[PDB]
C-alpha cells in the first residue's frame, strides 16, 4: 500500500452513537486491502452499522516506525469521527496499535484495542527466517525486512517487558483473538502449522500462546487460520459483541 494514507469506509445508514468508528489495522507486509481483497470485513462493518477507517502503515517497517505513524493518523480520525474508535487490528498491526497507544500516547484516541492473530510473544517463524529462510515462508511472511525482523521473539521480549510495565497500558482495553486451525492441506500455512505443532496449537503462523496479552480478555482459542481469521464473515460476529462503549 501507501503508508501514512487512511480512508473512511462508506457511511453507514443508519448511525448510533453507541456504536464506535472502526479503524482497521493490517499485518505485516500488508496494507489496508487485506480487509477487502477475497473478505467481506469492510461489508461487515458497514452493514452491521459500523463506522470505519482503514489504514496504510509501513509493510516493511517496525512496531516504533509503525506506531508513530498510526499514533499520528488516529490523531487525524479521531478528529474525522469526533470521538474515541476502536482499533480491529491483524498480525502485526496488534503490535503496532499497542506501540501507538503505550509508546506514542494514541490512547487518548482510542476506547479499545482488539487484535486477530497478532503475535505479542514473537514469532518462531520470524525466527526461523533469520534462521534458515524457506519458500514456503515467503509466502505466510513476506520477504525478510525490518518489520519481520521485529517480529523475532526474542525482540518481542524485550518489546514485552518495555510495554506491560508502561503506565499507559492501564488506559485501554485489551482483547485478543487467536486461532488453533493448521493452514489446510495446500496452503503456506500447513507447513507452518506443522513447523509449529513443535511449540504449540497454532495458526500456521502464530502459537496460541504468543496471540495472548496476560493483562487482555483472551477469547477462546477459535478454529481459524491465520488467514482465516481476518475473514469478515468468520470473525467479525465473534468480536462484533466487543464493538460498544
Amino acid at each position: 500500500g501507501n503508508p501514512g494514507y487512511w480512508f473512511a469506509g462508506d457511511p453507514v445508514e443508519h448511525p448510533d452513537p453507541a456504536k464506535p468508528p472502526i479503524v482497521f489495522v493490517h499485518g505485516l507486509n500488508g496494507s489496508s486491502s487485506a480487509w477487502f481483497d477475497e473478505n467481506d470485513m469492510a461489508e461487515q462493518a458497514w452493514k452491521n452499522g459500523y463506522d470505519a477507517a482503514f489504514i496504510d502503515l509501513h509493510p516493511d517497517k517496525d512496531m516504533q516506525d509503525n506506531g508513530a505513524m498510526l499514533a499520528a493518523k488516529l490523531r487525524e480520525i479521531y478528529q474525522y469521527f469526533g470521538r474515541k474508535v476502536i482499533l480491529v487490528s491483524y498480525s502485526k498491526g496488534g503490535i503496532d496499535s499497542q506501540s501507538a497507544l503505550i509508546h506514542h500516547n494514541a490512547y487518548h484516541y482510542v476506547e479499545r484495542v482488539i487484535t486477530l492473530g497478532t503475535p505479542h510473544h514473537g514469532s518462531q517463524l520470524a525466527d526461523l527466517a533469520y534462521s534458515n529462510w524457506a519458500g514456503w515462508l515467503a509466502d505466510i511472511l513476506g520477504q525478510k525486512n525490518d518489520a519481520v525482523y521485529s517480529l523475532q521473539t526474542g525482540f518481542m521480549k524485550s518489546f514485552r517487558d518495555q510495554t506491560d510495565n508502561h503506565p499507559n497500558r492501564l488506559k485501554t482495553k485489551y482483547f485478543t483473538l487467536a486461532g488453533n486451525k493448521i493452514g489446510g492441506f495446500g496452503s503456506a500455512l500447513f507447513f507452518g502449522g506443522v513447523y509449529l505443532n513443535m511449540f504449540g496449537e497454532n495458526d500456521g503462523a502464530v502459537t496460541e500462546k504468543n496471540a495472548r496479552l496476560p493483562y487482555a480478555t483472551n477469547l477462546d482459542t477459535g478454529k481459524w487460520d491465520h488467514f482465516s481469521i481476518i475473514k469478515g464473515n468468520l470473525t467479525f460476529p465473534v468480536f462484533m459483541p466487543l464493538l460498544t462503549i
